[PDB]
């Protein structure tokens, strides 16, 4: 039995799409969800830059990634197919219900093993030897050291300090999100933005003058009715787990890097290649905003409306148990669209089919940014952003993008 093993970008897309149901049955934040999709990645993109001379490794560029293990040239390895192993592999161990990893790892090994045993057998040892690299490296990021480390501490004392909000009052997610270690950022406050607004109640300051944009904005959603453009828009981009089934806004984004790389055929290395680049810009994105979440802490627009305006009123989006200030959507989505736009081109149209499974209509776009001003701006329609954790956000997460893609030296050919 020596038939070849042919392995295809979607075979890479079906490891991905498996661990984001995962995530979702198994409720990973969406920070968390960014360490999730970044680390297999990286490994299988590794095995696709140590075999192919138009990719560049990424050890030395990666904060502490080292050279992964060469491939042993006596043996006959399909390089794809140790690249899907090694993400398949990293991918089961960084999520919780790892039976639901294996049973697709098994029925592709079944197929492969059934054509040619031991192109799958010396290709499977490979991928998995990548694999254990990637993974020591990946175990001193201090992930496991901020699993024990205090809840965020809530003070009504303190009067613009971040609360829990109702129905379900939960502690922030994620409070030391900030202590995790970057992929290719300095430090994790290298993007630190602009401090907010003070926290105000006085009608001619800065704040209170966003705290009523809210509230207005809100109101004539209302006034126009139910469906209308702007509730859609708010439920697309909503990516909220905790609502009380739905992807995180990282999810989402993999999901619009794949739409963009089936569009254009790309082929296994170059669609490897964008979600590589495009994951890590994102999980150091959400590093980045976290770090600002947890340092300003500020207020989420209902608790104040509520105790201080209007009693009766309610965001059209259930509010994120987190602080307001940077938005994630803003930056993350800021972030993966100059990824993609470098990688894939500008005005890129694409149709969003990624929220059809999750309950949603499919959205066009002309643009990846068009897509990410879109992902900002739903939060204000949303009622769960002030206007410049929106604003702010954007630059942030554009900047740090930028930052990313003029960094990292991947595609390089030979030729
Ligand atoms: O995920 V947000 O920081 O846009 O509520
Ligand atoms: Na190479």
């Amino acid at each position: 039995k020596e038939e070849p093993i042919n392995i295809t970008p979607e075979e890479l897309d079906a490891s991905i799409d498996r661990v984001t149901e995962i995530m979702i049955h198994d409720i990973f934040s969406p920070p968390v969800a960014s360490r999730i999709f970044a680390y297999p990645n990286v490994a299988a993109y590794e095995i696709v830059a140590a075999t192919n001379d138009n990719y560049n490794s990424l050890a030395g560029q990666l904060n502490g990634l080292t050279a992964i293990p060469e491939p042993d040239t006596t043996k006959t390895i399909n390089y794809e197919l140790a690249a899907v192993v090694a993400h398949m592999e990293l991918s089961k161990r960084l999520i919780f219900s790892e039976d639901r990893m294996e049973s697709l790892r098994d029925s592709l090994y079944m197929v492969w093993e059934g054509k040619n045993p031991v192109l799958f057998s010396d290709s499977k040892a490979y991928g998995l030897q990548v694999a254990d690299h990637i993974g020591e490296w990946m175990n001193k990021d201090n992930y496991a050291q901020t699993r024990t480390m205090p809840k965020f501490t809530v003070d009504a004392d303190d009067p613009g300090r971040w609360q829990p909000t109702p129905p379900a009052y939960m502690d922030g997610i994620e409070p030391h999100w900030n202590k995790i270690r970057p992929f290719v950022l300095d430090s994790a406050a290298q993007f630190k933005p602009v401090p907010p607004p003070a926290y105000s109640l006085e009608e001619d300051s800065a704040f209170y003058k966003e705290l009523k944009e809210v509230y207005d904005v809100r109101n004539k959603i209302t006034e126009e009715g139910d469906s209308s453009e702007e509730i859609q828009i708010a439920r697309f981009w909503d990516c909220n787990p905790y609502v009380s089934k739905k992807i995180t806004p990282g999810a989402h984004w993999m999901g619009i890097a794949k739409i963009a790389a089936r569009k254009t055929n790309s082929d296994f290395a170059k669609t490897l290649f964008a979600y590589t680049k495009a994951s890590v810009a994102m999980a150091d994105a959400f590093i980045s905003c976290w770090d600002e979440k947890y340092r300003s802490n500020l207020i989420r627009p209902e608790t104040v409306i509520n105790q201080h305006i209007d009693d009766s009123w309610k965001p059209v989006l259930q509010t994120p148990p987190f602080p307001e200030y940077t938005s994630g959507h803003s930056v993350v989505s800021g972030a993966a669209s100059v990824v993609l736009t470098e990688v894939f081109g500008d005005n890129f149209s694409f149709d969003d089919d990624t929220e059809v499974p999750y309950g949603l209509p499919i959205r066009s776009f002309k643009s990846f940014k068009q897509a990410a001003d879109e992902a900002a701006i739903s939060r204000m329609y949303g009622g769960i952003h002030y206007r410049a954790a929106i604003e702010v956000g954007v630059k942030q997460g554009r900047d740090l993008g930028t930052f990313v893609v003029n960094k990292l030296h991947m595609l390089s050919d030979k030729k």
